[PDB]
């Protein structure tokens, strides 16, 4: 009988400690990202494989610059005719 | 005090039942979290704000092809003018 | 009495297993991504909504064609004058 009563208390202690761990785990869990709210590495391209807005604005301007270049000749050439 | 031991046993069981439920829930939730191994960090990626989509690019480009067409038609005409 | 001692042992068994699960959970938790260290799906575009560098370099080369067409004419036409 004295042993059972002692074991009861030991179990209760373990229960208290488990409940404390559970609370801590829940706090940490809530700081983790849900896979639902993120894309995997397979759903995405890295920085290295992509142009940003500016890199695109640059590439596009490269085309517009040559268009301007040509515009400046055309109207000189028509006026030369 | 057998009835009394039995009473503490019941109290324990109830706590145990609940802990078991929590554990099952936590494991479900854990399995919906993303492994840092399977994701790029913020430093390995650009945000929405720093990128153009495909359609925004396809849009910008066809606008560019419209001006090119325009300029082609001035050139054609200048070639034909000279010609005579 | 033998029944109470037998239930105690059943409880201890449950406790053993819960403790094992708790340790495991903590291990898995530590392999998860902090939401602080990632962008969500709303802060990003997927592979499907973006052109890579080569896809862009490809799309641009059709435009550079036409530019080369015109520039090459202009310069022999200026001589022709």
């Amino acid at each position: 009988m004295k042993q059972i009563e002692m074991k009861i208390e030991e179990i209760l202690s373990k229960i208290y400690h488990i409940e404390n761990e559970i609370a801590r785990i829940k706090k940490l869990i809530s700081q983790k990202a849900n896979s639902q709210d993120v894309y995997n590495k397979t759903d995405l391209y890295p920085k290295t494989d992509l142009y940003t807005k500016t890199e695109m604005d640059t590439a596009m301007k490269q085309i517009e610059w040559k268009i301007e270049e040509i515009l400046s000749k055309i109207y000189h050439i028509e006026n030369e005719i």
